[PDB]
C-alpha cells in the first residue's frame, strides 16, 4: 500500500514533467 | 490522513488527464 | 514519512494548477 501510493506519485510527477515539456514545444 | 493523500492523488490524476487531453486537441487531433 | 510524501503531491498539486491557468490564457488570448 505505501510503496503502491509512491510508485503512483512518482507517475504522476514523470506525466506532469512530459506536460510541462510539450507545454514549451508550443510557447517561442 | 492516508484516504485524504489518495483522494488528493486521485484527483490531480483527473487533472492532468484533462490537461492531456488539451494538448491531443492543439496537437490538432 | 507523510511531511516528505505531503511536500511532494504539494509541488506536485500547484505546479498542475500553474499549467491549467497558462491553458485557460490561451483561450481568452
Ligand atoms: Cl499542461
Ligand atoms: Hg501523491
Ligand atoms: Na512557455
Ligand atoms: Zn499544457
Ligand atoms: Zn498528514
Ligand atoms: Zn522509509
Amino acid at each position: 500500500e505505501w510503496e503502491a501510493l509512491e510508485k503512483k506519485v512518482a507517475a504522476l510527477e514523470s506525466k506532469l514533467q512530459a506536460l510541462e515539456k510539450k507545454h514549451e514545444a508550443l510557447e517561442h
